């Protein structure tokens, strides 16, 4: 393995650029040749038009498994970059077909394309009108086609490759020749060639299978490799078949089945063969054992690094405290089983009940032929979609268990896989495609709507229904197989969902506007509240980082989903509020479009979904510059893996740990984590552990970020302000403002003035802000408090442990220090001490005689000073001691520092500047309604939340001790000084030792 | 198009987000300054306690030791901002090669060298080796740790919450530019928004760089070159001693 992720896309890029230039090429050589040269009669260009709406369909049908693998491919490559053996293993289970298919599909769809543009009707018997791109296109397929065969089949690059492609093309031009002419005047000098020459390929075909007949390792028993063959040749027959009868019999009416046969054969050919591909390509390969090896020595090598530490660690506390101091299978199917007839049964209930109480009770209850024109040939689309993507599942399944079949327990494997999502897919496939069906040949009424204003509006009756059960499948599936959750939280959304749907079909089929906004804002309500629930449900997910590997898909899949969901009501709007500004049958083709996308998007999605680890159990399962505030705190790989798992996933980051982390460390680490998550435990403790933990668990939860993102700031919703009561004050305010000026007419009379504006403005303003920069400077402040403590704290251990020559007094004070910081950490916060952070340092009855104080620096400091007294009345140390003395009080001057900073800012200019901008706010709307509307609304919004935000923003930054997210990390500090204190204590003793 | 452009929406919005934007630059380029004196301060300490030492000590033995780890010092505090360890090359006829595999052994150097000058100061006291004048030494040392600690201070980012707030609406008002001032203009909005938002944008960006002093970029502050001079200076200085005393 020595490959690449620019090679590959250069070689695919490559390939499928040859094909295109070849394909184009082709056809644009033959129409020059063909007008001026031979005898080439042009039939019109124009007739008929009854003949390209079919290959339209061909063209969409075509291009939709483009997308599929598109964007597959996509996702998986984007969800493990991460990773180098994944990318590994995906890159080389696509070796080289991608650009090849992709090419394929591209040349294909675009003829068909062209079939509408109506380039040339080449055609020259009678009749039997044929176009020319078609052989230039199949040229180019079938040669590709026939290079991928090979290569996988039989692994023959340029030998049999050449001589079987220059056969192909050049009996496929032998083949445009001579239907070009007439049949009698030159069907023997080429056709006779053609026939030969296939005939040629067939025993080419036959000896390569002769040479290397076996099976490929992906499949087992499968007869695979051997029926694909005969149907791809039985089905080259029937197509010379049909090429040899369509001149020859004049029964066979040539003006519409000539003209469906050659789209239905191509499509046909193609999908079978990429879906064989496809199934092929998703089996696990040897590639993933490898991986799962690579992976399980790497929590070994943990649990050795740990226990290596472990007795380190042992020795070094000894000596410093010591001396000198077939069931299952059926039921996943049976499931899915049930699920479809529920799914079915609603539907039906719905397509029944409906028109009995609607124009038995309705107005405008009849439209004879809607519109007979533009209509059909819209939906004849959709329903054709989704059968072919009906198709596809459906045989990429059975070929999955045919090569699963012989072995019972890869069965249960992908068995399991397909529970709890298959069952959904065909329900929506099916239901989608007969509602259009319905609507392509109408068997159901159309209602339309009269209204004051304009009452051409026309309405579609099945349409929503279905929308509302789709919905819900989506829901149940996107809000269980993405977030892990039971059925009794998904209630709410369910009932809700429907209900909103039937409040816009009601008011849609009233646009009197006396009671049509009702039913709209309650839709409005139900979906804003689904939403809510719904990013609820994300972000309390427990494996946000399973499966797609620690990336940021699953946000962004949300939010793709809401956009496209408020565009369908924006349309909505547009369309009923504006008929003019609709030309009402775009809307359907919009309709049209847009629930096909939805469904194709979502079940690619599941898709990639379901073909990861999580899912197939290997090794795990389903059961530059340094920003950093701690550039003093080092932690080991141990005790990180300890806490990520001890905690829940997604507490820790990437920065996090880049921040708490040396580099080499780091790198070593990242080097190890190259095969998977590295999930484990070793269940080791001792006496330094519990206080790292009780300390990390605090600490953490202060944020850390990378300022360069610009990303993680505006989508960033954890660390933002909070909001006020006055927003909401504010919203009602203008919204009657609004209603009531339009009510009320034109007499409002705002007679807007620039003093009462522009001055207050720019007064607020300027206060606003230099009540801010007042406040980050009190953060600032409080920072360097923090770091000139710690600092002290250092210089006074070292001096005690270099100018003092005995070794009890050395202990008192420095473990006393200790307590100093962890006390002044619980001076600001108004507590008492957890004996949990005092373990290894102090005795028991030390730890309980402190939480009997009332100011505890103070009675540390105190025992600090009568230690050291008594050490220099016994000439225990050097002259040096005034430096130590001075070291002590030069602590308090940080502390007291520190305990200024809990002020907070003076009543009255807290008090003058609030109530003046409540007062800006609560009379913008009054001087801005005369220009605008909604828009005032939105402007004011928008505006308020800037300016209460920064007075909430600077209220936070104003006391920098406390538990909020953007306060200051105190716990981490007492850690770090812990480590290096008790460090010195044995850089002391063994060099006393010696 | 019926754009209605309003006062309120723009004026009010520009003049706030202006104020912002300048305010978060002038208070980068006040921790870049506060960076530069720290450095200043720290090479002026190292020089005085070597003078320190070689003047008012009598040994020659404790005199190499401290010079040489002072000097070590500095380069370790070069590589305690950037999370690296030490490149041999750097320390060459500085120190011998066991002392710099037990230096890049450790988690803080700084720490340790320190440790190191202490405990040599001692054997030194107690031997009366040192005239009067040590706690004028031990100050210095004193000194230089507080220069490292303000210099350490400067890693840390500003806060989330001004940071996101300015940002987002920095943006918003750069969305809705054009939808007001197209009403007058044609492609000249367009250019207009460009230069303007290259304007803003450059200047929050400036700001990020210049927030952090110590680093590889350009407009950082060169800590190579200081550790150059120090050398310099302290390896004369041994010379100057040794032959003022020969004589
Ligand atoms: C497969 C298609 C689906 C799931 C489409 C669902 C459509 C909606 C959730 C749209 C709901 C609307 C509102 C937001 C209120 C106004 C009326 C609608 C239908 C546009």
């Amino acid at each position: 393995s020595d490959l690449n992720f620019a090679q590959v896309a250069r070689d695919e890029g490559r390939r499928c650029l040859l094909m295109c230039v070849a394909f184009a090429i082709a056809i644009a050589h033959l129409y020059i040749y063909p007008a001026l040269f031979g005898v080439r009669i042009v039939d019109q260009a124009e007739v008929p038009a009854e003949e390209r709406t079919y290959f339209h369909h061909g063209w969409t049908a075509m291009l939709v498994i483009f997308f599929i693998e598109g964007v597959t491919v996509f996702l998986k490559v984007c969800s493990t970059r991460k990773t180098r053996w994944l990318e590994k293993a995906v890159l080389q289970k696509l070796d080289g077909n991608i650009g090849v298919l992709i090419g394929e599909y591209i040349v294909v769809a675009a003829t068909y394309i062209i079939m509408g543009a109506n380039l040339i009707p080449v055609f020259e018997r009678s009749g039997r009108r044929v176009y020319a791109v078609r052989y230039m296109e199949w040229t180019i397929d079938a040669c590709g086609l026939v290079y991928l065969d090979c290569r996988i089949l039989f692994g023959m690059p340029f030998s049999k490759f050449r001589m079987l492609l220059v056969y192909s093309v050049l009996y496929m031009l032998f083949g445009l020749w001579a239907a070009l002419a007439s049949t009698w005047m030159w069907y023997a000098i080429f056709l006779s060639a053609s026939w030969f020459f296939f005939g040629l390929v067939c025993y080419y075909y036959w000896t390569f299978h002769r040479q290397n007949p076996s099976p490929l390792q992906q499949f087992g028993r499968a007869p695979i490799k051997q029926a694909i063959l005969v149907f791809v040749i039985v089905w080259w027959v029937l197509y010379g078949v049909l090429f040899m009868l369509c001149f020859q019999a004049p029964d066979v009416v040539p003006q519409w089945l000539e003209q469906l046969l050659w789209t239905g054969m191509d499509v046909v050919m193609k999908l079978s063969h990429t879906v064989v591909l496809m199934a092929w390509r998703e089996t696990q390969w040897e590639i993933d054992a490898v991986v799962d090896r690579q992976k399980v020595e790497a929590g070994r090598a943990i649990a050795q690094l740990d226990h290596q530490r472990a007795i380190h660690e042992r020795d070094l506390v000894r000596l410093r405290s010591r001396v000198y101091y077939f069931a299952r299978v059926n039921k996943i199917f049976m499931r899915e089983a049930g699920l479809c007839l529920v799914l079915c049964l609603a539907f039906v209930v719905a397509l029944l009940h409906l028109p009995v109480y609607s124009e038995w009770f309705g107005v405008e209850v009849l439209d004879a032929e809607a519109v007979p024109h533009d209509e059909l040939g819209f939906f004849h689309h959709g329903w054709t979609t989704m059968l072919v993507v009906f198709l596809i599942e459906s045989i990429t399944v059975l070929l999955k268990v045919w090569s699963t079949w012989h072995d019972p327990r890869l069965a249960e494997n992908v068995a399991q896989q397909l529970s709890g999502n298959l069952g959904v897919l065909i329900a929506e496939y099916l239901v989608v495609g007969a509602t259009y069906v319905i609507l392509g040949y109408n068997l159901m009424p159309v209602f339309v709507v009269h209204r004051p204003g304009v009452a051409s509006r026309r309405v579609y009756a099945v349409r929503y229904m279905e929308w509302a059960v789709d919905a819900t499948g989506l829901i149940w599936l996107d809000c269980h197989c993405l977030f892990s959750r039971n059925f009794n939280e998904f209630r709410m959304a369910i009932v809700w969902t429907v209900a909103y749907m039937l409040f816009g079909l009601w008011s849609a089929l009233a646009s009197t506007w006396a009671w049509y906004w009702a039913f709209l804002l309650a839709s409005w309500a139900a979906f804003l509240i689904v939403c809510l629930i719904l990013v609820r449900f994300l972000r309390q997910d427990p494996y946000p980082h399973q499966p797609f590997g620690k990336t940021s898909v699953k946000p962004c899949i949300l939010a793709f989903i809401i956009g496209w969901w408020v565009l369908y009501g924006i349309l909505f709007m547009v369309c009923f509020q504006a008929p003019d500004a609709v030309p009402q049958w775009l809307e359907q083709f919009l309709w049209t479009g847009m629930d096909v996308v939805m469904k194709l998007s979502h079940t690619v999605v599941l898709m990639a979904w379901r073909t990861t680890e999580w899912n197939v159990c290997e090794l795990h399962g389903r059961n530059s510059t340094n920003w950093t505030a701690t550039p003093g705190l080092r932690v080991d790989l141990s005790s990180m893996v300890r806490l990520e798992g001890q905690l829940a996933q997604g507490l820790v980051t990437d920065v996090h740990r880049k921040g708490m982390m040396r580099s080499e460390d780091l790198a070593e680490l990242k080097r190890l984590e190259e095969s998977g998550f590295l999930q484990a435990q070793q269940h080791r403790n001792w006496e330094s552990q519990t206080r790292e933990m009780t300390f990390l668990a605090h600490g953490i939860n202060h944020i850390a970020y990378d300022p360069r993102s610009w990303m993680k700031t505006l989508t960033a919703v954890r660390g933002r302000a909070p909001t006020s009561f006055l927003l909401w004050v504010v919203l009602i305010e203008s919204s009657i403002v609004l209603a009531l000026s339009k009510f009320f007419g034109e007499s409002f009379d705002l007679g807007v003035s620039s003093g009462i504006h522009s001055l207050f403005g720019v007064l607020v303003s300027f206060l606003v802000v230099f009540r801010t920069q007042a406040a980050f400077k009190k953060w600032w402040s409080g920072r360097s408090a923090v770091s000139s403590l710690v600092q002290m704290s250092r210089t006074f251990a070292q001096q005690v442990c270099a100018y003092v020559k005995d070794e009890a007094y050395v202990n008192r004070m420095v473990r006393y220090s200790i307590a100093t910081v962890v006390a002044t950490r619980c001076h600001l916060r108004n507590t008492r001490i957890d004996p949990a952070m005092l373990l290894g340092v102090l005795k028991e009855e030390e730890i309980e005689e402190l939480n009997r104080q009332k100011n505890l620096p103070f009675y540390t400091a105190w025992v600090i000073r009568s230690t050291l007294a008594e050490a220099v009345a016994e000439g225990a140390c050097l002259p040096l001691h005034m430096a130590i003395e001075n070291a002590i009080k030069a602590i308090e001057q940080s502390i007291a520092d520190a305990e200024r900073l809990l002020t907070p800012m003076p009543f009255t200019y807290v008090v003058h500047v609030r109530t003046f901008l409540f007062i800006y706010l609560m009379g913008l709307p009054f001087i801005l309604v005369e220009d605008l509307g909604w828009l005032m609304l939105v402007a004011v919004s928008f505006l308020g939340y800037l300016m209460i935000g920064l007075e909430n923003t600077a209220v936070q930054l104003e006391n920098p001790f406390g538990t909020d997210c953007n306060h200051h990390p105190l716990d981490l500090y007492c850690l770090e000084v812990s480590q290096d204190l008790l460090h010195l204590l044995d850089l002391r003793a063994s060099a006393k030792a010696q």
